[PDB]
């Protein structure tokens, strides 16, 4: 599923993402935008280390979810990576919450640092009524 901007904003807010571990809703929107373009079925294989990023938050199979083919991987979210490819983003959000419970927080995603950190991210939630 490819979410519309404001449709996703309201959905994330209902799932308790606004201010989660000090992270504002607009930061989560900026993240989803540059990670997969609001597309839940996006996957990206990293030929360099044999892992794959899955879904709307492009979560990595090496630490967070299990796909059975990534070497020495762990499954901290206790999920099959398949769960992060559904149209319903509930599990992906539950897993994203887990990722930021680690010290790095939102910085765990490099794209956030490149395209969201220290930027005016207000534009991601403007007019959505959240």
């Amino acid at each position: 599923k490819v979410f519309e901007r404001c449709e996703l904003a309201r959905t994330l807010k209902r799932l308790g993402m606004d201010g989660y571990r000090g992270i504002s809703l607009a930061n989560w929107m900026c993240l989803a935008k540059w990670e997969a373009g609001y597309n839940t079925r996006a996957t990206n294989y990293n030929a360099g280390d044999r892992s794959t990023d899955y879904g709307i938050f492009q979560i990595n199979s090496r630490y967070w979810c299990n796909d059975g083919k990534t070497p020495g991987a762990v499954n901290a979210c206790h999920l099959s990576c398949s769960a992060l490819l559904q149209d319903n983003i509930a599990d992906a959000v539950a897993c994203a919450k887990r990722v930021v419970r680690d010290p790095q927080g939102i910085r765990a995603w490099v794209a956030w640092r490149n395209r969201c950190q220290n930027r005016d991210v207000r534009q991601y939630v403007q007019g959505c009524g959240v």
